[PDB]
């Protein structure tokens, strides 16, 4: 409550009225127990403004309703990528190409990464999603039981993005800490850390890959044009460290969560299994409801935002899971109704930055739902266990165990 108190909230800056501070942790918000989208939800409660200052993280604004998460993200001239991140440290060291650059500058770059993970790479790539969801499904069919961020949620997208990527399977578990440490640090290391050692991994490959390209992701882009000259090596690594964090660290989170709703909602599951047509929106509706991001921007000059004085400099938080759980985009935004005329959400994002892998995000999501709900239709938690979620950029779900009888599948 008070920097006495808590040691880690910092001075209220003398710009700020204390009406507006709510100290919100988005790397431990206090509800987390309730689950990571109701602990950001209290933030849309009648008590909390629209736009609130939290001395936790360094202290910096959030926007808390759609209408003001998107306008923010609409205007780049006073709301910049250049320090995306939260807290300042990690929005400083954060240099990812094109995710860091304000339009105009980011077009090239954007160019170049949606050559490699867009619409045309994810149908070319879809035979091999079915396949890798088929056999990882199959295989634990049998069993009766898994433990799904592990057995199924880390490995199907992780090993899509690494064969896309020519990366070799071994390397998974360094770069998935290395990715999980840049949106959920444990406090061991510094995003500048993380992306330092990232990048050291990634630089001798880029150099060997402008010497000898193949096919990859990585030889398409390391090999790339952008604004008239040849791509450098060190933009392709700034790059590459964005294509590995998205590939390693977003659809991994959402399947666990959307999966962990399904073990919690039979009926919701006896949809789809009776309507697999169906699939593709409720896709879309678990996309709002289990949103799961949060960046945000810096300040480029003073400037006066639905009444309130922000300074150069200060760093505003815009969670992109809030909008769809805005009750004024939706209507019982916290119920979960495959049939709503409009899904209304940021989830990938707003603006000029909007997510580019998100074809390749929702093929994913699709072909897990229609395999997993074919072979294994009914499954739930295990008994006695209570699901921990994790908060940060990226939120997640720390474990999830589910159970099933094995009698009840099929092939
Ligand atoms: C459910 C999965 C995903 C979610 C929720 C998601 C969310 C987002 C959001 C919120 C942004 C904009 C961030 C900002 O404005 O600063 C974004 C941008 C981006 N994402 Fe996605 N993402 C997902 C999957 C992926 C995948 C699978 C890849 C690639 C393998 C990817 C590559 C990108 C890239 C390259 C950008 C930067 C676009 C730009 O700066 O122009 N994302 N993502
Ligand atoms: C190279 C370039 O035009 N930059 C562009 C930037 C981002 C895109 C995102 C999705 C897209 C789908 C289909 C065609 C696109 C063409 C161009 C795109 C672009 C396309
Ligand atoms: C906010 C994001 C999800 C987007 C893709 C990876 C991510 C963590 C970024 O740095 C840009
Ligand atoms: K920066
Ligand atoms: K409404």
């Amino acid at each position: 409550e008070t920097i006495q108190s808590n040691a880690n909230l910092a001075p209220l800056p003398p710009h700020v009225p204390e009406h507006l501070v709510f100290d919100f942790d988005m790397y431990n918000p206090s509800n987390l127990s309730a689950g990571v989208q109701e602990a950001w939800a209290v933030l849309q409660e009648s008590n909390v403004p629209d736009l609130v200052w939290t001395r936790s993280n360094g202290g910096h604004w959030i926007a808390t309703r759609g209408q003001l998460i998107r306008e923010a993200y609409e205007d780049y001239r006073h709301f910049s990528s250049e320090s995306p991140f939260i807290p300042r440290e990690a929005g400083e060291a954060y240099d990812f190409i094109p995710t860091s650059m304000d339009p105009p500058e980011q077009r090239q770059f954007r160019c170049l990464a949606n050559q490699v993970v867009g619409m045309p790479v994810v149908d070319k790539l879809e035979n091999r999603i079915q396949e890798l969801a088929s056999s990882l499904i199959e295989s634990l069919r049998p069993q009766g039981q898994c433990n799904f961020t592990e057995d199924y949620a880390e490995p199907f997208p992780i090993r899509i993005f690494m064969l896309l990527a020519g990366l070799p399977e071994e390397d998974i578990p360094h770069l998935k800490y290395l990715t999980d440490q840049m949106t959920r640090p444990d406090g061991s290391m510094t995003f500048a850390e993380a992306k330092e050692a990232l990048y050291d991994y990634l630089i001798p490959i880029i150099e060997q890959r402008r010497q000898k390209p193949g096919t990859d992701a990585i030889s398409i882009v390391a090999n790339g044009q952008v604004n008239g000259r040849p791509i450098t090596s060190d933009e392709a690594k700034r790059m590459c460290g964005l294509l590995l964090v998205g590939g390693l660290d977003t659809v991994v989170n959402f399947l666990s969560f959307s999966m962990e709703f399904l073990a919690k909602s039979p009926e919701h599951r006896q949809e789809l299994i009776e309507r697999p047509e169906r699939i593709p929106a409720a896709s879309e509706e678990l996309l709002r409801r289990f949103s799961l991001v949060a960046d945000g921007r810096i300040l480029t000059s003073d400037y006066e935002f639905h009444g309130v004085q922000l300074k150069k400099g200060d760093q505003i938080l815009l969670p992109q899971m809030l909008s769809g759980l805005d009750e004024r985009e939706n209507a019982a935004p916290m119920h979960v109704d495959f049939s709503r005329q409009k899904v209304s959400h940021t989830t990938f994002g707003h603006g000029s930055h909007l997510c580019l892998g998100q074809h390749l995000a929702r093929r994913e999501i699709i072909v897990t739902l229609k395999e997993w709900l074919t072979r294994i239709p009914d499954f739930s938690i295990a008994p006695g266990a209570q699901i921990q979620h994790k908060s940060g950029i990226v939120s997640g779900v720390q474990a999830l165990p589910l159970v099933w009888d094995p009698a009840t599948t099929k092939a």
